[PDB]
């Protein structure tokens, strides 16, 4: 899977350890072996939500299934509250786009998953 | 909903009140309320449109709803009017890719809008 | 079609003529005109791939038709060894994910391709 966030929080604000934390919750929350678990942060970006600059965070999971009703709610639950608690943004100014990925779509190492 | 937008155009460039704009612009657009559009521009890219780099964007809108054949064709003259206006981007070299999200892939709030 | 590379490498890294490169090798890839094709590379990102902190990269290529099994494989191929020819990035580092998109959810000009 690949976790990207975008944010208007600056870099400095980011916590030491952050991106390894995200790697290891979300192998945990999708079931997926770390090693396939990528990870992207973009702080200090020029960003509104809702109209204003406050923090605020737009977020994308994509992963070759562990997709659905159920198991989004349950990441967004854990996600919302890392930047909530890491990144001290409130869950209310949070988007996470969720994509469930065809094997043949993703590619990897000079092929695809399929 | 959310939308991006991602250019070689310099920050120095991008006019005082443009995410507003944007904000104010798709909320009457997309018949939802400011309240819940997001925006992010993304300025001093390096990027090129059919093998040049004059000034160029690319954007995406993600939705749950309110995509589909005319609506995108009337989003897209709003939104490559504003680029032309404010970022003096010429619309030939604009591309926006739009996205019907289903309520269950987007999260919010410790939840999704399922 | 698009095509847009994350990458933790530094921007001085990134070769000369990269862009124009992506630009002509996709073109001849895709089928598509150079003239459609634009690139968008994005360099000193923060950004981990299995945990590890190594050079890494993700990437999408949008495209309206010429993606499938195949085609994909053999973009794979293709891009994993431009990344890892001039970025030096290890293809078993990279991700890509392919979208095969309908002309009416791409905006160009004003319009839709629809
Ligand atoms: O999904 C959303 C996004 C923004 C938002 C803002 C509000 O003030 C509210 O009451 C509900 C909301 O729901
Ligand atoms: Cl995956
Ligand atoms: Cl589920
Ligand atoms: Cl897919
Ligand atoms: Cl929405
Ligand atoms: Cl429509
Ligand atoms: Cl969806
Ligand atoms: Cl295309
Ligand atoms: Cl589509």
């Amino acid at each position: 899977p690949m976790f990207i966030v975008n944010t208007n929080v600056p870099r400095a604000s980011v916590p030491d350890g952050f991106l390894s934390e995200l790697t290891q919750q979300l192998a945990q929350a999708t079931g997926k072996p770390p090693q396939y678990i990528a990870v992207h942060v973009v702080p200090d970006q020029l960003m509104a939500f809702g109209g204003s600059s406050e923090p605020c965070a737009l977020c994308s999971l994509h992963s070759i299934g562990k997709i659905g009703g159920a198991q989004n709610r349950s990441y967004s639950k854990l996600l919302c509250g890392l930047l909530a608690e890491r990144l001290r943004i409130s869950p209310d100014r949070v988007y996470i786009n969720y994509y469930d990925m065809n094997a043949a779509n993703v590619g990897w190492n000079n092929s695809t998953f399929a």
